[PDB]
């Protein structure tokens, strides 16, 4: 209940809540339906409307009026944002030559420049250069600005997950916010976009940037604006709020606009209706910086231009059925559209079967536009698992394409023409980032970077600390003028052993066979060197990794690699090794193809063995370094020392065989040489951290040999590829990947063809940041390069996308 009786007078859009069943006049009480009676008389006013005229220049002030002309009008905060233009003979801010702000221009009274998100829901950004004759003062913020050619959203590309992500720095997946709809089975509780529920605290997970603020003394304006309030009215409330005495004003605002996704859903992105909604997003924020330069405020304000996501072609005939799949559609609860999440329509249902389901939807037709996955064998970079929230059966659905139960779905609810919400590498998901203002760079583009990195540094702009999230903190200094946040390195945690020859043969009982009982001063002392350490410079080109958890390891040092070996998982955590452009492939010598040899630095009871594997009929074995690249004959049998090998089911194999006999070769040539690192990853409760040995769910069958749910590789080389990989003189260029290790192929539709035609695509799809790796691991790279540590920091928060222009 509200008591609506009480009055708005003096009190529109006032800041604070008051509590029911009290009347409200902030801007939330249009969503609850709770505003006092006179809130439309007084605070959404709209007489004369929004410009200034020359008949209104000195008029006598009407407090009626939207805005006002009257000469009183600036020492009230209240003129139209176009009064000193047309009465006072000034120019739009757009018309304005641009000029460097070296430093804040602001008024007394002023602690720090205001910062102020411009929003912008389906905006891609590609809009940015298409639309850029329609858009001159968008135009103007991003050539004088900082900006980038793109910003990468988070999966799903939805708008309330990205606006939440935009506000907390945190994935969905940790914020709570993993779809516009969703089901919580512990609330028993659903949320919807329509409707009330979505307003109840308990769905919103981390700090957004409001309360972080609020926190360190610093105020906030509204970041969630009431649809019915007009854009105009939006900016005169910032403008107004920005004039309040010191005490009382506001440090940080967002405008947001529902265009141009409103009318991308009807008219698809680029339809020739998306023109106009394009004119007016741009005519708001010329009012806006018009606004501030009437206030004095135009070369104080940090403003960011920002979108949630992007907008693709997709009507209705693009539509799969699961009736079209699945025996029991009426057994099933859909979550639809550009993405699928799949559950039971009754917990009481105990015929219900997620494996039936994944295997009735996997490859069924050759054209199929959508993948089931369980949502732990989602590619990594998606970060989408780890929440009750999240159905454990998942559709990745294809770019354009939508899915839906039934086809009576689609007609009883062709009209639409765009929609988003697919995989958030896809080039139309995509959306837009500028900042523009005293802190910002002037006229700098800078690389594309994912929308979890700017809450950080919004907090950077406001002096604040921020709250722990998933940003990689520094890796935006590359945009700021000033308040850089300079991290050091994290401390080693585990100091490695460095072992010498300390066992026999003798000694081991592996099971393992090895032909290399074949039989030198001047060479002896060679082999000698390469075990202590003397090719190390080739092969670890950025310094060891850093283990940042208590651990037992060992770094072994070898002729073509080096690795650091853990006495608690059996295996390498990371092996890495340099091919040279000239680097030559060899084969696997026939005497050797089933060669596994003891260490004779790591005891047997620190060591796998060969019985395990074969014993365990579902688990083969693979090797960390290639032996498909050894340096020479005599080099290839450190390839095969049992601290190189590591469990890999023969499905797996397969993918593992092709990218170490073909790839690597093929990224050495294409790329002047490369530097690769790779390991083992154990996610077994998928929550993209490194596992403790007791959350590891499956061993080689009777041993204690962990089975890694991933593999990973990163590949470096010099972003000036006229050198070579191992004598790069300035920035590196990397791409990564975390590649599920099933026991199946079943993801590739194609496997049954030869490697070629399928194995390079399923690691494209499981691209991943160096970032994800340090996550999963627990491993700190690159910490010995000439490079600053925030370039490395950029790099390792890099996704290679292989996406075209
Ligand atoms: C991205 O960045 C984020 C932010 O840094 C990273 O997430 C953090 O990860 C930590 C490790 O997973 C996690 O730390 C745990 O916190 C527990 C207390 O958490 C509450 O308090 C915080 C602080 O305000 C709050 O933020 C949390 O918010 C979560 O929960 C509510 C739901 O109740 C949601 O509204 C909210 O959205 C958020 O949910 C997300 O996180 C939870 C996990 O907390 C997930 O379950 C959800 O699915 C969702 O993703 C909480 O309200 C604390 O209790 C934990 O301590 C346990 O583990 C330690 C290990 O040291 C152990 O020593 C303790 O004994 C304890 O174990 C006991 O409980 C176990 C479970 O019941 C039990 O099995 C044992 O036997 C023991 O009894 C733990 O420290 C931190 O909370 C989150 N923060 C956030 C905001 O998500 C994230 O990892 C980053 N991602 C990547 C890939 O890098
Ligand atoms: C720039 C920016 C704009 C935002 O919303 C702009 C908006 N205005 N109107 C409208 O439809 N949208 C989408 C939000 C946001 C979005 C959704 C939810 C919340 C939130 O946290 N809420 C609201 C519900 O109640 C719970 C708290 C905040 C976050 C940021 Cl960073
Ligand atoms: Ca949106
Ligand atoms: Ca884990
Ligand atoms: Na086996
Ligand atoms: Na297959
Ligand atoms: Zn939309």
């Amino acid at each position: 209940w509200t008591a609506t009786s009480g009055s708005c007078k003096g009190r529109c859009f006032e800041l604070q809540e008051v509590g029911p069943p009290d009347c409200r006049c902030d801007n939330l009480c249009k969503s609850y339906s709770s505003c006092c009676h006179d809130f439309d008389e007084l605070c959404l006013k709209t007489a004369r409307g929004w410009e200034c005229t020359k008949d209104r220049c000195g008029e006598v002030r009407n407090e009626e009026n939207a805005c006002h002309c009257s000469e009183d009008c600036l020492s009230r905060g209240d003129c139209c944002t176009n009064y000193q233009v047309v009465c006072k003979g000034e120019s739009h801010w757009v018309d304005d030559d641009c000029e460097e702000i070296k430093v804040p221009e602001c008024p007394a009274g002023f602690v720090r420049p205001p910062l102020i998100i411009f929003s912008v829901d389906g905006f891609r950004a590609s809009y940015m250069k298409k639309g850029s004759k329609v858009m001159p003062n968008i135009e103007k913020l991003r050539s004088c600005g900082t900006h980038a050619p793109y910003m990468r959203p988070v999966y799903p590309t939805k708008t309330f997950p990205n606006l939440y992500t935009l506000a907390t720095g945190l994935y969905p997946e940790s914020h709570g916010i993993v779809g516009n709809s969703m089901y919580d089975p512990v609330f028993d509780a659903s949320f919807h976009l329509r409707g009330r529920e979505k307003f109840n605290h308990r769905w919103w997970g981390g700090q957004p940037l409001w309360i972080t603020a609020t926190k360190q003394g610093v105020r906030a304006g509204t970041f969630f604006w009431s649809v019915s309030i007009p854009h105009e009215r939006r900016i005169l409330t910032i403008l107004q709020w920005l004039s309040l005495p010191d005490n009382e004003r506001p440090s940080v605002y967002a405008f947001y606009s529902e265009q141009p996704d409103f009318s991308g859903h009807k008219y698809g992105p680029f339809g020739p209706e998306m023109t106009n909604p394009l004119r007016e997003i741009d005519k708001t924020v010329g009012q806006l910086m018009d606004g501030l330069k009437q206030l004095r405020l135009h070369r104080c304000v940090n403003v960011i231009f920002v979108g949630d996501h992007g907008m693709e072609d997709v009507t209705c005939d693009r539509t799969e059925f699961l009736s079209n799949y699945l025996t029991n559609v009426d057994d099933i609860t859909l979550v639809p559209g550009t993405l699928g999440r799949i559950r039971a329509k009754s917990i009481n249902n105990s015929k219900y079967d997620p494996k039936t389901i994944i295997a009735a939807l996997t490859c069924k037709k050759p054209d199929q536009h959508f993948k089931p996955y369980m949502k732990q064998h989602l590619p990594k970079r998606l970060h989408y698992a780890n929440n009750r929230r999240i159905e454990d059966i998942h559709l990745l659905v294809d770019r354009r394409w939508h899915v839906a139960r039934k086809p009576l779905d689609v007609y009883k609810k062709c009209f639409f023409q765009g929609d988003h919400g697919f995989d958030n590498k896809v080039n139309s998901m995509q959306t837009v980032f500028v900042g523009y203002g005293p802190t910002f760079k002037y006229r700098t583009k800078v690389p594309p970077f994912e929308n979890i990195e700017l809450y950080n540094v919004m907090c950077d702009l406001l002096g604040l600390k921020p709250a722990p999230n998933n940003g990689t903190h520094g890796s935006l200094n590359h945009l700021l003028r000033t308040n850089t946040f300079r991290p050091t390195m994290p401390d080693e945690v585990s100091r490695p052993n460095y072992p010498g020859i300390m066992y026999l043969q003798s000694e081991f009982d592996l099971g393992c066979t090895c032909d290399d009982k074949v039989e030198n001063k001047l060479e002896e002392l060679n082999k000698r060197l390469h075990t202590k350490g003397s090719t190390k410079e080739r092969h670890l080109l950025y310094g060891r990794p850093a283990v940042l958890y208590r651990t037992s390891y060992d770094i072994l040092y070898h002729t073509d690699f080096e690795s650091g070996y853990s006495e608690i998982f059996l295996m390498p955590l990371w092996t890495s090794y340099t091919i040279s452009k000239q680097a030559e492939v060899s084969s696997i010598p026939e005497h050797l193809t089933n060669c596994v040899r003891p260490d004779v630095r790591v005891s047997p009871g620190f060591s796998q063995n060969c019985l395990a594997y074969k014993n365990d009929k579902q688990m083969s074995y693979g090797f960390l370094f290639p032996p498909y690249l050894s340096s020479s004959p005599e080099a290839k049998y450190d390839a095969f020392l049992v601290t190189n090998m590591v469990p890999m089911y023969p499905a797996f194999k397969r993918v593992w065989a092709y990218f170490q006999r073909v790839l690597v070769k093929k990224y050495a040539s294409e790329r002047n040489g490369v530097n690769v690192i790779s390991g083992p990853i154990f996610d077994y409760n998928y929550d993209g951290l490194r596992d403790t040995e007791d959350e590891i769910k499956q061993y080689v069958e009777g041993s204690s040999i962990p089975v890694p749910t991933h593999y990973y590789s990163i590949i470096t080389s010099c972003l000036d590829f006229t050198q070579p990989a191992d004598k790069c003189d300035g920035p590196l260029s990397v791409s990564s990947f975390i590649l599920p290790h099933r026991p199946d192929n079943d993801e590739s539709c194609n496997s049954s063809e030869d490697e070629s035609k399928w194995v390079e695509e399923l690691m494209k799809m499981h691209t991943a940041r160096v970032r994800d790796i340090e996550h999963l691991t627990g491993l700190d790279f690159y910490r010995k390069t000439s490079r600053s540590y925030s370039e490395i920091l950029t790099l390792k928060t890099y996704l290679h996308t292989y996406e075209s222009e």
